[PDB]
């Protein structure tokens, strides 16, 4: 099950391909300053509107960082310094449902040679089972994600799909230990879904719903 | 604020803002692990000043954004330091590379203040507007950076007038307050030459579709 998590523990992270902390030293109007950040990849996200079903296509999956943040919210001190060899078991753990998010289809810009659009198409295939062409995609927005702690860009795309385009199993790469659920969000429930704070979601979902309902859906009515 | 000199990359062993951790867990019986950063939650505030019919935003130098732009222009600029000290960026970029436009915002890192009160504090110190917690509408709560941080961000909206602009703002001792007229708002958001956040883009889009049509 996606939401069945066991043995949850926190440990030190000495090196990682996904985050690499650095400090920028610089003078700003003659004052010497420093700033802590982490080097990270850019990313792409893609909102699909399935017109056969009149539903938006989203993904649901366990996010370990979200789970840890939620354990820390409900049990302050869970993420205390790991001053020991090896991980420290959480006491108490939360249910794994605490880390399950709803997101747009998304992936890192870590694919040598692929365009941003092609990365978006790859993720829509691998995560959702939808076959897209790059020219099917509309660029919605490009922006900085997390300006305080990283300098990564994210680019969001949009495309309309039909049922015939859902020709794959989706669910992410099985061999690589991914378990992703495809969510089809009926348009009639979409704004309520986004506004509901009991469903953990990203700003990309909330913005995607708002943007679609005000910029696209009227030109289909 | 855009006059940045002698930029250099050094190591970051400890920081009160990012602490690298690894979650270890079993899912479907398989042992997994995930690298992330422990970080603070945050709040953002969109203000509509109806005296001026303008959205209140902030502009400031963001070092991480700057570093990201140097790495884009000169790959390898951010390689591991491997020295006794920081390594100068040569070539570098002008400070304008790191200048962003954002919503008023702050970390939830201080005991004593609710989310609403952090937002009022930031609106005062950054924008010079005096707000009350009860003046705030919660627009959205969401997770930013679910891959590496898991921290939560709450966005508030509130309506102000010039009668509430009782301070200068600009931060504490370089933040500039931006007043975006409603008529140019959408064009501002769409302008890809303006370095801005998803919070700004969503704030302008939300305001123009949920508030602006019912004004007046
Ligand atoms: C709406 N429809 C949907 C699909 C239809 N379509 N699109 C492609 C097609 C082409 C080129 C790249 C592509 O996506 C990637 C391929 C590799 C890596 C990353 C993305 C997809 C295609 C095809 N090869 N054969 C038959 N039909 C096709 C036309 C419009
Ligand atoms: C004010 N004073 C002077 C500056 C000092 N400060 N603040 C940060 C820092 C951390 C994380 C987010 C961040 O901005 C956001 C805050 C909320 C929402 C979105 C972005 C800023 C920082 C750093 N990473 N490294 C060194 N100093 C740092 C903090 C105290
Ligand atoms: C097989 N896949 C599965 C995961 C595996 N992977 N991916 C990340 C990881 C990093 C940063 C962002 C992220 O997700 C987003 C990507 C785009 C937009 C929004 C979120 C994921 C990661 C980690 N931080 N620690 C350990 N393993 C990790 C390797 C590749
Ligand atoms: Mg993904």
């Amino acid at each position: 099950s996606m939401e069945r998590i066991e043995g949850a523990s926190v440990g030190r992270c000495a090196a990682s391909p996904y985050l690499r902390p650095l400090t920028l030293h610089y003078r700003q109007n003659g004052a010497q300053k420093s700033w802590d950040f982490m080097k990270t990849h850019d990313s792409v996200t893609v909102l699909l509107f399935n017109s056969s079903r009149r539903s938006l296509v989203l993904v649901k999956q366990f996010r370990p960082a979200v789970y840890a943040g939620e354990v820390e919210r409900r049990f302050p001190g869970s993420l205390a310094a790991v001053d020991q060899d090896g991980p420290r078991e959480l006491q108490p753990a939360l249910p794994g449902s605490a880390g399950v998010t709803v997101e747009l289809c998304a992936g890192l810009v870590d694919q040598p040679g692929l365009s941003l659009e092609e990365v978006a198409c790859k993720e829509a295939w691998e995560e959702c089972g939808y076959h897209l062409a790059p020219s099917d995609l509309r660029r919605v927005a490009t922006y900085w994600s997390g300006v305080g702690l990283t300098g990564s860009r994210q680019t969001m795309f949009y495309t309309e799909v039909t049922d015939a385009q859902r020709s794959g199993p989706g669910g992410g790469l099985v061999e690589e230990g991914e378990l992703i659920e495809v969510v089809h969000l009926p348009l009639e429930g979409a704004q309520a879904f986004a506004d509901d704070p009991d469903i953990p979601k990203t700003l990309g979902v909330i913005f995607g719903v708002s943007w679609f309902l005000s910029q696209v859906a009227p030109n289909l009515d």
